[PDB]
DNA sequence: GTTAGGGTTAGGGTTAGGGTTAG
DNA sequence: CTAACCCTAACCCTAACCCTAAC
């Protein structure tokens, strides 16, 4: 009935993924335990799947790599290669 | 910049009717080594999407009823 | 754990094991695992890795709709 | 120790949409 | 003004992985 939608990441969503990444690393299921639906801490990531979390973290890692900037510690173990 | 041939345009319309805005699938059928033709072999996936959107914006700008094979094609007027 | 794609040698060994003893993963490693009776072509794959590879094969067939080989009819796996 | 099955994740590939450009 | 283009961030597919429990 309409083109398939894409859902821009809000600032609250982005801040929640950064905190989850800094606490448990690239453990996407655990991050949603902390911040997903019925999350122990918050529910700010309740509208994102595990794969959505990983695709966003990868996009962040690619941004630092593309610009030559130092990787934040919480993105070192995130998947993503310049080529 | 390469203008679109009539055969290219017909192939894209055929792919959109069959698989909708599945750009990679359309090039499976009409792209390089396509299973049906090779009429779209010189167009990337983003080129296909951009051509279909070009078409959709033409209908939206003129009030003409949108063809069914463009409903799910991306494109909004300012 | 570092992920390692399956070579052709490993897949052929797993296929032959399924044909001979079915989804008896420990027995397949008796034939092709460490100190295997036939080869050591699967020496770097655990029993669970064999099960998971065979299930990935069965799932492909269930998705493609093409007929699955008989050596997969007893392999675990169902589209959801 | 064996194994079925549900759950998890890395990586390649795909695609919606805003913005730019050549004519 | 627009048909053709580029850049970005969001999205899908699946092969290879882990967890758990029944026996």
């Amino acid at each position: 009935r309409k083109p398939k939608a894409k859902r821009t990441w809000s600032k609250e969503e982005e801040e929640a993924l950064v905190e989850g990444l800094k606490e448990v690393g690239p453990s996407w299921s655990k991050i949603l335990d902390l911040y997903g639906p019925g999350g122990k801490i918050t529910e700010n990531l309740k509208n994102r799947t595990q794969v959505q979390l990983k695709d966003k973290a990868r996009n962040w890692k690619l941004q630092y790599l593309k610009s030559g900037k130092p990787l934040p510690d919480y993105l070192i173990k995130v998947t993503g290669n310049l080529e």
